[PDB]
């Protein structure tokens, strides 16, 4: 499916250019509009990446998060600095469907089985670059999550031969990709690959395309 999603620094709605990052450009301090139309084009998912929340958990953007939460009909993604068990309590009581795990976290398995054993696999989102630069591939991964029911990866950034592989390797995870989307023939592509969801950001919010569009290029 298409899931629309938006990086957020103190309730302004910005752009990154992610690395092993940096901001570009803002777009606004008005994230509700921009996601209710999202969800009014047929969207299922929406996506936020609380980048405040990032590099310090103190500045969360709890208030904002709910705001956003509670202005859709539609369940929504949170990432970015859920390194606690706290912090996906906080977030999934501020009404958040997915809390997306930092790769921080991983370094503590036996911490992060336990939030899956408690929340379920359903409510968590673990994140990959695929692996974590300590490395942690993604075979590594999957053998460690499986037994707690590990369900849901987020892999960031021509990769549509990988996506081919992984998505027939493991048929019980649902991957989520992200990034690489700047034109609507990139939606294309992964149309087949065996991907059930694809993170679109800058390309709405540069006007390259629609939800709409998005959408009916993905169901085609
Ligand atoms: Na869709
Ligand atoms: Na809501």
């Amino acid at each position: 499916m298409i899931i629309p999603a938006l990086d957020l620094i103190g309730g302004t709605v910005v752009r990154v250019v992610r690395l092993h990052y940096a901001r570009l450009r803002d777009y606004g301090n008005d994230p509700l509009p921009r996601l209710q139309d999202y969800a009014a084009q047929g969207a299922g998912v929406l996506h936020l990446v609380d980048l405040t929340g990032a590099k310090d958990p103190a500045k969360r953007q709890i208030p904002l998060i709910k705001t956003l939460v509670a202005g859709v009909n539609v369940p929504v993604q949170v990432g970015g600095g859920v390194r606690t068990e706290e912090d996906v309590a906080a977030l999934l009581k501020a009404g958040v469907a997915r809390v997306v795990i930092a790769s921080t976290a991983l370094k503590s398995p036996d911490v992060v089985k336990g939030w899956f054993e408690r929340f379920g696999a359903q409510a968590l989102v673990l994140a990959l670059d695929k692996q974590v630069a300590s490395g942690v591939s993604l075979e590594q991964l999957v053998e460690t999550y499986l037994p707690v029911g590990l369900k849901h990866v987020l892999c960031t950034d021509s990769n549509v031969s990988l996506y081919e592989e992984v998505c027939a390797r493991y048929p019980q995870i649902a991957f989520q990709s992200s990034g690489g989307i700047g034109d609507i023939d990139d939606i294309a592509a992964l149309r087949g690959t065996g991907v059930r969801g694809v993170i679109v950001g800058r390309a709405l919010l540069e006007g390259k395309f629609t939800v709409k569009e998005a959408i009916q290029c993905w169901q085609n």
